[PDB]
Formats: C-alpha cells, structure tokens, sequence
C-alpha cells in the first residue's frame, strides 16, 4: 500500500477519575523489530499548541515524565502485535487535549501517525 494504516479512536471520552486507555494499533508487512522500531507518543493542549513528548520507544520503553501526567502514564501496548497503546491513570480535566502517536517500523517505508482528542467528562 501507500500507507501505514493507523487505527484510534478520533474523540476518546473519559469521567474524570477513571482510566484512559488511548488504543493505538498499526499494520505492517514486517516484523517488528525492538532495536529498530521506533514510537513516539506526544500531548498538546491544542492543535496550534506545541507538541509535548511524554513516551518512546528506542530499545525500550521510555517514560518521559512529563509533568503534567504524574506517574499516570503507562505503557499498555506490545509492539509484537501492533499494538503501541498507552494508559493514563485517574484522568483529570486538565488531561484534555490532543494525544499523537508517531510509528516508523523499519525497514517498512511508510511511517505512521494516529491522533486522538482525548475529553474529560465531569464525575
């Protein structure tokens, strides 16, 4: 094909107070590789906001600590099976926004990018 297809949810609503699963699964003729592949998870408060990166995958997984998320952020994906999700713990209003989350899966040519709005709804 043309593209890495990259599958979220658009708008992803979540109470306040509750667990965010941000669901992030891509498609790729080749395996991945943990020493090559390559994930990149950012936050910005809006689309003409900067991007802010919280998560990435090189080697490992790196947690970036952002300090609006706490230690909230948890890895929830498995590369092995296309799945690079991320989890965000006790949600608080200030969590919305915009999650991007960017996959180069060598040596697939075509590199991906999944965009969820993430809103808090009120508990």
């Amino acid at each position: 094909s043309n593209a890495m297809e990259v599958t979220v949810p658009a708008t992803l609503n979540v109470l306040n107070g509750s667990d965010a699963r941000l669901p992030c699964t891509f498609n790729s003729a080749y395996t991945v590789n943990h020493k090559q592949f390559s994930l990149n998870w950012t936050y910005q408060e809006a689309n003409n906001a900067s991007e802010e990166m919280f998560l990435q995958f090189r080697m490992k997984i790196i947690n970036l600590k952002l300090e609006r998320f706490q230690d909230r952020v948890e890895f929830s994906g498995n590369p092995s099976k296309y799945d690079v999700s991320v989890m965000l713990r006790n949600v608080q209003p200030e969590d919305e926004g915009i999650y991007n989350c960017y996959i180069m899966n060598p040596p697939d040519r075509h590199r991906g990018h999944g965009k969820i709005h993430l809103q808090v709804l009120m508990e």
